[PDB]
This record gives structure tokens, sequence and C-alpha cells, in this order.
């Protein structure tokens, strides 16, 4: 693939060309994931990651205290202030006026704040047009879609019939999909598909780690296809420094990637 | 197909016997559907067809002004008046800890309230398991699940092998998952199950039709309060052609 900063130059999707400058501009590839149940730590972790990182995965719905002015506001200044973000992992896989409105509206209102979200390719390609019309009815910022055409959990009926047929669905709209949460490339360059692969499970093996072991190595993922490394609790817990960390996976990130390249 | 006293008494999961149970008291195999936008309309509604409902299909999450006080709170209240249940349609499609908590926490605290919900198979049987843990933790009240195996959307990827892969998922469970929302009887009673059909799209397909089909409930929307319509008088319309339907059947 070309380099990141290639990718945002020529990029049908804001959203991902904006993503790319991050990315080239912070030598990052590196999106934390901050799963905790107060906005207080999540604000707190955030803010530490915040010069590492080109995006932050979210669960706001996890949260035990969400709020617009407590919780994304402070979240949106921060993206703001340090360059980031963000992705609203809310997994939509529904269609028609309810996915509209649980995307823009209700009381979370992702779309008014969240960069980038996800869908299953299971609803069919209406999740698509349905996602794109609610961000634009709500907000005038690049707003973008990743597909889940494979999924990685025990007994998923991700077949590969079910994987193409969410790769077609992504390939209707370029402008809005701009990619897919994968462990592998999906292709798509012959056709004038430039998709952001978003990686999750990834580790850097260290010793007597049990937990980190059971994920990919940083350098496994990205010279095999993967954009972005998703990192999560190996960032900031058993009494981590999240500075500390947030530097050693970018920098085994971008390693990685410039010699893929 | 036994009657729905019948399979009250028999049924391995208490929040289904629950509902076949007021099913057969209440004369009704109705579900109504109000999918409006504000708390006050929403209450209004549900009261003027609780008396001729055993289910109510939620989506407290298009509100405009949802609160833990103000929407569920009155809400449980009607529900516990009328004797009927509540099911959010949520359509789950996640696992782990994550999916554990987008049911029995967050804003919505879904768990906390809603009797039923449902899922997709898409996922893998860990969905079922998950939220069945994080059930028994929030609750001692009775909870199930309905699968999503076939979907009826444009474009839909759930095949013939898909549609198999989630009967599996929902037979890995039967005290826990109840049934499925769908269009026709999905089989299971030689393996011994005994899944509660809910029929969405029905109207006066109709309702003959779907009941007559294998649909054990009816679940039935805007026509039952939109266009100025009589809520009362059409939640009357509708569960009496359902509940004839099925004394026929």
């Amino acid at each position: 693939k070309a380099t990141y900063k290639e990718r945002a130059a020529t990029h049908p999707s804001p959203v991902a060309a904006k993503l790319f400058n991050i990315m080239h501009e912070k030598q990052t590839n590196l999106c934390a994931s901050l799963d905790v149940r107060t906005t207080k730590e999540l604000l707190e972790l955030v803010e530490a990651l915040g010069p590492k990182i080109c995006l932050l995965k979210t669960h706001v719905d996890i949260l035990t205290d969400f709020s617009m002015e407590g919780t994304v506001k402070p979240l949106k200044a921060l993206s703001a202030k340090y360059n980031f973000l963000l992705f609203e992992d809310r997994r939509f896989a529904d269609i028609g006026n309810t996915v509209k409105l649980q995307y823009s509206a209700g009381v979370y209102r992702i779309a008014e704040w969240a960069d980038i979200t996800n869908a299953h390719g299971v609803v069919g390609p209406g999740i698509v047009s349905g996602l794109k019309q609610a961000a634009e009815e709500v907000t005038k910022e690049p707003r973008g879609l990743l597909m889940l055409a494979e999924l990685s959990c025990k007994g998923s009926l991700a077949t590969g019939e079910y994987t193409k047929g969410t790769v077609d669905i992504a390939k209707s709209d370029k402008d809005f999909v701009i990619g897919f949460i994968a462990q592998r490339d999906m292709g798509g360059r012959d056709e004038g598909y430039d998709w952001l692969i978003m990686t999750p499970g990834v580790g850097l093996d260290d010793k007597g780690d049990a937990l980190g072991q059971q994920y990919r190595t940083v350098d496994d993922v990205v010279s095999t296809g993967s954009d972005i490394i998703i990192v999560g609790r190996g960032l900031f817990a058993k009494g981590r420094d999240a500075k500390v960390e947030g530097e050693r996976y970018r920098k085994a990130g971008w390693e990685a990637y410039l010699r893929r390249c």
C-alpha cells in the first residue's frame, strides 16, 4: 500500500483523509481502547494518550455517568487539542428509522460527536445509506463507517459468503464506508477502494504476560496489511503508565509500518 | 401445537411461561409496537392498549426525553397494572463484557426493566451466555432472549446456513432463549423445544394468515395509533382478530 501521507491526499472520504493525515503528521497508527466505567478516568487516560494516538475507540454506553456536557464536550476538546478522531464501537445492526435515530439521537447522540462508527453487514446495504443520511441530518462534520465483514468471536456466522456480502455492501459508498475492523487486508485496490484496516487483538508478546500473549504482535498484523492497531488494557491496566505504553506501542506500530513500506 | 395455557405449564423458561400465562388469562396474543418520540405519548398509548396486549415492543433509545424516573418507572407501573411484559428491541450484536454492560447498564439499564430483548446470531453463542449472566447479576426477575435468525430487510445476509446457525445458537439454552422474531414456524418440537414465534408486519400479511401459519404473537405498530386512529378501538380489533384466529387454530 501507499504511505498514509499519500492515501490522505487522494482518499474520497474526508474523514478518512483526515485520519491518514493525523497518522502521517503524528507518526502514529495507534488506536487506544479505554473501556473504563467513569468519565473522570476516561478523560484522564485520554489526555495522557492524546499525543500518541490517531484514534480513540469508545463505548460511551458502558459509562456510569455519561452526559453530553460532562463526557462528550470534554472528549471533543481533547480530540481537538491533541488531534485524534473518535470512533464509537456501537456495532449497529438494525435498519430504517430506528437505526438512524439510534445513531443520530436518543441520549447518546453519537453522530453529533463520533467521527467514526461501525456496522454489521447482516442487515443489508440499507444500513450504509441510512446511517449516512442520519449523519447529514445532525452534523456538517465529516463522518465515516467501518463494516464488520468477519467476526472473531467463537461460533460467529461470518462465513466466506457472509464476508463477501459485507464487502459488497462496503463497496456501495466509498465516500462514507472507509474500511473494516479486520485481521487481514481486504483487497479492493484494483477496483479503486482504499480501505482502512483497523485491527484489534494486538500485543507485544511481553514475557510473563499471559493475557497479552493471547494477541498477535504489532509487527505481525502491520506486516500483514493492518493500517491501525487497536490496543486496550495493555496501555493502562495492572498499574501501567499510559504515557509510557502509549509511546511504546506507537513506536512499535510506526516502525512496523515503515518496514512494510 | 399446544394451547398457550398448556405451553406455560411445561415451558423451561420462566419468562416464557409468564408470557404464555398472560396470553391465556387476558385472551390476547397481541404485541404493541409504539415507536413514538415522547414519553408522554408513549405512556398515554400504553395505558390505552394495556388491557388488550400481552407484550409491548419498545425502542426507548428513540425517545427525545428518556429518563429512568420519567420513562421506565411509569412504564413498569403500567406493565404491572395491566399485566403485560416489556420487550426492548435493541438487537444486540456484540459479545463479552461490552454486550453485558450494554444490556445491564449504561444510561438505559435495559435488563433492569425489560423482561425480554433480542440478539443477532452472527456473533455466535457467546451472546446467549453473556446476556444470560448479565441478567442473572442485575435481577432475580424472569428474563428472556429472542433470536433473529432470518431478517426481512433488503439485501440482508441471513442465508439458509445463517438461519441454521442461529437456530443452533437458540438451542444452546432453552432456559433463556424463548424464541424468534420470525415470519413462520421454526419447528423444534421434535427436539424438545417450545419456541415463541413473534411476527411483525401484520395488518387487517393478515392476522389470520400469520396466526394460522404458526405465529404465536402478532406485532402491530402504526396500525394501532397512527393517522389519528383510536388506540383502544384498534387494540381490541387486532386482539379480537388474533385471539379468534388462535382459537380456530
